[PDB]
DNA sequence: CGGCATACG
DNA sequence: CGTAG
DNA sequence: GCCG
């Protein structure tokens, strides 16, 4: 088993989903405490469990797994002995874990705005809704919106959304592309949000794009949220039966040379991403982002056709989407 | 021990 | 500070 | 929390 997430295949579904849940629990409360580094420790060993081909059923079948030592293989230990881990457990039943999970919920509500909010004594959304005044419009719209928000998207839904961007965008810059990206491009039958990422095959054409399809999507009367630029972070009005409901849509313009690595990122997984960063620097000594692969030593950047080429710059075997579920 | 990804709005 | 993967 |  190789120790960085990028060298091995992830499946969206897997033979330890129970384990890999419960260490993404301690994962998730460590960074409720910004413990970044053992928030990163629980998720790959998360994720090494995700990457295994059958179930561990036993503590032996560890020794010599990436990212277990004492912590981790304790906590898995106790799940294979009785079923539950009492650390994880004594986290799910916190005060403290489920208000910050409620907070950073709220789209605009990061872990040190929840973090802020526990302190001064609030607990509920209903605790916010009464102080709107100390409330950023995109907290204020994250909270509106908060319950379609909660309701996951569909694959149906996603073919809908994706028809309505291409109008505007075709609009917008006849020639230009859509392509779906995000945990739907990775094979997930439904999600929380949408992503899409748009391009122009004439490099240079794409430029100041995203204003204009977001004033088309507008006019339409699609837009209930948004804020030059090249992301923009939506709700949009999604139809159904006799109503509609609010989905979180993210939209990212890249040009043609940038395309390979935007997809690339926009793909994910998180943790693939960065633990493919990762890799990049530590192993291979080139800077990786969502928009090139950077030589510093030559201080040349690496053209990219595909994700394809992108893996073989870094010497590692190809993975698709579907195998980057880390 | 230092390091832990790297952007944009 | 928020957002993204 | 774990790795190198
Ligand atoms: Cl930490
Ligand atoms: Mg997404
Ligand atoms: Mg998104
Ligand atoms: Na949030």
């Amino acid at each position: 088993m190789p120790a960085y997430a990028c060298q091995r295949p992830t499946p969206l579904t897997h033979h330890n989903t129970g384990l890999s849940e419960a260490l993404e629990i301690l994962a998730e409360a460590a960074g409720f405490e910004g413990s970044e580094g053992r928030l990163l420790t629980f998720c790959r060993a998360a994720s090494v469990l995700k990457a295994l081909p059958s179930p561990v059923t036993t503590l032996s079948q560890l020794q010599g797994l990436p990212h277990f030592g004492e912590h981790s293989s304790r906590v898995v230990q106790e799940l294979l002995e009785h079923g539950v881990c009492e650390e994880v457990e004594r986290v799910r039943r916190s005060e403290r874990y489920q208000t910050m999970k409620l907070f950073t919920q709220i789209f605009g509500v990061g872990v040190k705005t929840a973090d802020r909010w526990y302190r001064e004594g609030l607990r509920t959304l209903d605790d916010l809704r009464e102080q709107p005044q100390k409330l950023t419009q995109q907290q204020k719209a994250g909270l509106q919106h908060h319950q379609d928000l909660s309701t996951p998207v569909l694959r149906s839904d996603v073919d809908a959304l994706q028809q309505v961007v291409e109008e505007a965008v075709g609009q917008a810059l006849p020639g230009a592309t859509v392509t779906l990206t995000g945990g739907f491009r990775r094979g997930k039958l439904q999600g929380h949000d949408v992503d899409f990422l748009i391009t122009h095959p004439k490099e240079g054409q794409e430029a100041g794009l995203l204003p204009r399809v977001m004033c088309r999507l507008q006019d339409q009367g699609l837009i209930l949220y948004h804020q030059a630029f090249e992301r923009s972070f939506c709700i949009f009005r999604l139809p159904q039966p006799g109503s509609w409901k609010a989905v979180r849509v993210d939209l990212v313009v890249a040009p043609v040379s940038q395309f390979p690595f935007a997809l690339l990122g926009w793909t994910g997984s998180k943790l693939f991403q960065r633990e493919l960063r990762r890799f990049s620097r530590k192993e291979k000594g080139l800077w990786l982002n969502s928009h090139g692969l950077f030589d510093p030593e030559q201080k040349t950047f690496f053209q990219a056709a595909s994700e394809e080429d992108i893996f073989r710059h870094l010497g590692l075997e190809y993975l698709p989407p579907e195998q980057r579920n880390a």
